[PDB]
Protein backbone atom coordinates (compact mmCIF):
# COMPACT_ATOMS: atom_id res chain seq x y z
CA UNK A 1 0.00 0.00 0.00
CA UNK A 2 0.68 3.72 -0.25
CA UNK A 3 0.25 4.92 3.34
CA UNK A 4 0.13 8.65 4.34
CA UNK A 5 0.90 10.00 7.85
CA UNK A 6 -2.02 11.77 9.18
CA UNK A 7 -2.46 8.76 11.21
CA UNK A 8 0.02 6.44 12.83
CA UNK A 9 1.12 3.87 10.45
CA UNK A 10 0.00 1.40 12.49
CA UNK A 11 0.25 -2.41 10.51
CA UNK A 12 -1.13 -5.96 11.97
CA UNK A 13 1.91 -8.14 11.93
CA UNK A 14 1.79 -11.81 12.77
CA UNK A 15 4.96 -13.23 14.92
CA UNK A 16 6.16 -16.31 16.98
CA UNK A 17 2.39 -17.09 15.71
CA UNK A 18 0.89 -14.35 17.33
CA UNK A 19 -1.44 -11.56 16.17
CA UNK A 20 0.38 -7.88 16.44
CA UNK A 21 -0.09 -4.49 15.86
CA UNK A 22 3.26 -1.90 15.15
CA UNK A 23 4.84 0.88 13.82
CA UNK A 24 6.24 1.23 10.61
CA UNK A 25 8.87 3.88 12.04
CA UNK A 26 11.28 5.08 10.02
CA UNK A 27 13.25 6.33 12.91
CA UNK A 28 14.35 3.36 14.13
CA UNK A 29 17.17 1.48 12.86
CA UNK A 30 15.87 -1.76 14.74
CA UNK A 31 12.29 -3.41 15.52
CA UNK A 32 11.67 -3.44 19.02
CA UNK A 33 8.23 -4.68 20.45
CA UNK A 34 6.25 -5.22 23.91
CA UNK A 35 7.27 -7.76 25.95
CA UNK A 36 6.19 -11.19 24.66
CA UNK A 37 6.48 -15.00 24.33
CA UNK A 38 8.67 -15.79 21.78
CA UNK A 39 10.92 -19.20 21.10
CA UNK A 40 14.49 -19.92 21.41
CA UNK A 41 18.16 -18.03 22.15
CA UNK A 42 18.09 -14.63 22.92
CA UNK A 43 20.78 -11.78 24.13
CA UNK A 44 20.44 -9.25 27.06
CA UNK A 45 20.87 -5.77 25.09
CA UNK A 46 20.87 -2.13 25.88
CA UNK A 47 19.30 0.51 23.63
CA UNK A 48 18.70 4.13 23.84
CA UNK A 49 16.88 7.42 22.50
CA UNK A 50 15.12 10.45 23.93
CA UNK A 51 14.73 9.45 27.56
CA UNK A 52 17.27 7.05 28.23
CA UNK A 53 17.71 2.87 27.96
CA UNK A 54 16.22 -0.16 28.22
CA UNK A 55 16.93 -3.57 28.58
CA UNK A 56 15.70 -5.84 25.52
CA UNK A 57 16.36 -8.89 24.56
CA UNK A 58 17.64 -9.80 21.25
CA UNK A 59 16.21 -12.11 19.51
CA UNK A 60 18.11 -13.22 15.78
CA UNK A 61 16.33 -14.55 12.58
CA UNK A 62 12.65 -14.39 13.80
CA UNK A 63 10.32 -14.49 10.75
CA UNK A 64 7.73 -11.87 10.89
CA UNK A 65 4.73 -11.10 8.31
CA UNK A 66 4.36 -7.79 7.98
CA UNK A 67 0.55 -6.14 6.57
CA UNK A 68 1.29 -9.47 4.45
CA UNK A 69 4.78 -8.76 3.75
CA UNK A 70 7.59 -11.80 5.22
CA UNK A 71 10.92 -11.06 6.59
CA UNK A 72 13.18 -12.62 8.46
CA UNK A 73 15.91 -10.69 10.73
CA UNK A 74 16.50 -9.22 14.09
CA UNK A 75 13.75 -8.69 16.94
CA UNK A 76 14.63 -6.46 20.44
CA UNK A 77 11.80 -7.66 22.81
CA UNK A 78 11.60 -5.61 26.17
CA UNK A 79 9.60 -2.02 27.46
CA UNK A 80 9.26 0.18 25.00
CA UNK A 81 6.21 2.00 24.88
CA UNK A 82 4.89 0.73 21.52
CA UNK A 83 5.51 -2.11 18.94
CA UNK A 84 8.18 -0.42 16.39
CA UNK A 85 9.00 -2.01 12.99
CA UNK A 86 12.28 -0.64 12.38
CA UNK A 87 14.76 -0.07 8.98
CA UNK A 88 16.13 -3.50 9.51
CA UNK A 89 12.79 -4.90 8.68
CA UNK A 90 11.00 -2.33 6.43
CA UNK A 91 14.09 -2.58 3.68
CA UNK A 92 13.09 -6.23 3.14
CA UNK A 93 9.43 -5.39 2.48
CA UNK A 94 10.36 -2.43 0.54
CA UNK A 95 9.39 0.09 2.28
CA UNK A 96 10.69 3.79 1.16
CA UNK A 97 9.36 7.61 1.92
CA UNK A 98 8.24 9.70 -0.87
CA UNK A 99 7.54 13.13 -0.85
CA UNK B 1 12.68 12.42 -3.97
CA UNK B 2 11.37 8.79 -2.93
CA UNK B 3 13.81 7.64 -0.58
CA UNK B 4 14.70 3.97 0.81
CA UNK B 5 15.97 3.13 4.09
CA UNK B 6 18.89 1.20 3.83
CA UNK B 7 20.11 4.49 5.32
CA UNK B 8 18.62 6.48 7.92
CA UNK B 9 16.42 9.60 6.22
CA UNK B 10 18.85 12.07 6.83
CA UNK B 11 17.66 15.91 5.34
CA UNK B 12 18.64 19.06 5.44
CA UNK B 13 16.52 21.23 6.89
CA UNK B 14 16.41 25.30 7.83
CA UNK B 15 14.67 26.73 10.90
CA UNK B 16 15.45 30.15 12.80
CA UNK B 17 17.84 31.12 10.46
CA UNK B 18 19.94 27.79 10.92
CA UNK B 19 20.78 24.66 9.18
CA UNK B 20 20.95 21.07 10.20
CA UNK B 21 20.44 17.61 9.74
CA UNK B 22 16.83 15.69 10.64
CA UNK B 23 15.96 12.45 10.58
CA UNK B 24 12.26 11.54 8.81
CA UNK B 25 10.66 10.09 11.42
CA UNK B 26 7.44 8.11 10.63
CA UNK B 27 7.24 6.99 14.33
CA UNK B 28 6.97 10.16 15.82
CA UNK B 29 3.87 12.25 16.11
CA UNK B 30 5.62 15.56 16.97
CA UNK B 31 8.99 16.67 15.86
CA UNK B 32 11.88 17.14 18.09
CA UNK B 33 15.12 19.21 17.65
CA UNK B 34 18.30 19.68 19.79
CA UNK B 35 19.01 22.31 21.39
CA UNK B 36 19.06 25.31 19.43
CA UNK B 37 18.35 29.02 19.40
CA UNK B 38 15.08 29.90 18.52
CA UNK B 39 13.11 33.13 18.56
CA UNK B 40 9.97 33.86 20.60
CA UNK B 41 7.21 32.49 23.29
CA UNK B 42 7.56 28.77 24.27
CA UNK B 43 6.03 26.25 26.86
CA UNK B 44 8.01 23.75 29.09
CA UNK B 45 6.41 20.22 28.24
CA UNK B 46 7.36 17.34 29.13
CA UNK B 47 7.76 13.96 26.57
CA UNK B 48 8.34 10.04 26.29
CA UNK B 49 9.57 7.53 24.30
CA UNK B 50 11.35 4.13 25.32
CA UNK B 51 13.95 4.85 27.91
CA UNK B 52 11.71 7.44 30.07
CA UNK B 53 10.55 11.13 29.29
CA UNK B 54 12.30 14.69 28.73
CA UNK B 55 11.33 18.19 29.38
CA UNK B 56 11.25 20.21 26.28
CA UNK B 57 10.44 23.75 25.57
CA UNK B 58 7.29 23.92 22.57
CA UNK B 59 7.55 26.49 20.02
CA UNK B 60 4.58 27.32 17.80
CA UNK B 61 4.11 28.41 14.31
CA UNK B 62 7.55 27.91 13.67
CA UNK B 63 8.79 28.07 9.69
CA UNK B 64 11.13 24.87 8.78
CA UNK B 65 12.24 24.42 5.78
CA UNK B 66 12.33 20.14 5.39
CA UNK B 67 14.86 18.76 2.14
CA UNK B 68 13.28 22.31 0.28
CA UNK B 69 9.47 22.35 1.04
CA UNK B 70 8.06 24.88 3.82
CA UNK B 71 5.95 23.72 6.11
CA UNK B 72 4.82 26.07 9.59
CA UNK B 73 4.00 24.22 12.84
CA UNK B 74 4.66 23.13 16.59
CA UNK B 75 8.63 22.36 17.12
CA UNK B 76 9.48 20.77 20.41
CA UNK B 77 13.17 21.75 21.36
CA UNK B 78 15.54 19.65 23.85
CA UNK B 79 17.56 16.98 24.98
CA UNK B 80 16.65 14.59 21.99
CA UNK B 81 19.91 12.40 20.51
CA UNK B 82 19.08 13.85 17.27
CA UNK B 83 16.86 16.08 15.15
CA UNK B 84 13.38 14.12 14.60
CA UNK B 85 11.01 15.46 11.90
CA UNK B 86 7.75 14.31 12.95
CA UNK B 87 4.31 13.36 11.33
CA UNK B 88 2.73 16.60 11.94
CA UNK B 89 5.27 18.27 9.68
CA UNK B 90 5.46 15.01 7.03
CA UNK B 91 2.00 15.53 6.35
CA UNK B 92 3.11 19.33 5.24
CA UNK B 93 5.31 17.94 2.70
CA UNK B 94 3.56 15.51 1.52
CA UNK B 95 5.56 12.70 3.02
CA UNK B 96 3.93 9.22 2.73
CA UNK B 97 4.86 5.84 2.76
CA UNK B 98 5.13 2.84 0.20
CA UNK B 99 5.24 -0.86 -0.24
C1 LIG C 1 14.84 2.36 19.76
C2 LIG C 1 14.93 3.10 18.45
C3 LIG C 1 15.78 2.45 17.38
C4 LIG C 1 14.30 4.25 18.16
C5 LIG C 1 13.38 5.01 19.08
N1 LIG C 1 13.26 6.45 18.84
C6 LIG C 1 12.26 7.10 17.97
C7 LIG C 1 12.29 6.70 16.48
N2 LIG C 1 10.93 6.91 15.96
S1 LIG C 1 14.34 7.52 19.66
O1 LIG C 1 13.72 8.83 19.62
O2 LIG C 1 14.78 6.90 20.89
C8 LIG C 1 15.76 7.61 18.60
C9 LIG C 1 15.62 8.10 17.30
C10 LIG C 1 16.72 8.19 16.44
C11 LIG C 1 17.98 7.78 16.88
C12 LIG C 1 19.17 7.91 15.94
N3 LIG C 1 20.40 7.48 16.32
O3 LIG C 1 18.98 8.31 14.81
C13 LIG C 1 18.10 7.26 18.18
C14 LIG C 1 17.01 7.19 19.05
C1 LIG D 1 9.33 11.76 20.89
C2 LIG D 1 8.62 10.94 19.84
C3 LIG D 1 7.34 11.53 19.29
C4 LIG D 1 9.04 9.76 19.36
C5 LIG D 1 10.31 9.05 19.75
N1 LIG D 1 10.33 7.60 19.58
C6 LIG D 1 10.78 6.87 18.37
C7 LIG D 1 10.00 7.17 17.07
N2 LIG D 1 10.93 6.91 15.96
S1 LIG D 1 9.82 6.61 20.89
O1 LIG D 1 10.35 5.28 20.64
O2 LIG D 1 10.03 7.31 22.14
C8 LIG D 1 8.06 6.47 20.68
C9 LIG D 1 7.54 5.89 19.53
C10 LIG D 1 6.16 5.76 19.32
C11 LIG D 1 5.28 6.22 20.30
C12 LIG D 1 3.78 6.05 20.09
N3 LIG D 1 2.89 6.52 20.99
O3 LIG D 1 3.39 5.57 19.04
C13 LIG D 1 5.80 6.83 21.45
C14 LIG D 1 7.18 6.94 21.66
Amino acid sequence: PQITLWQRPLVTIKIGGQLKEALLDTGADDTVLEEMSLPGRWKPKMIGGIGGFIKVRQYDQILIEICGHKAIGTVLVGPTPVNIIGRNLLTQIGCTLNF
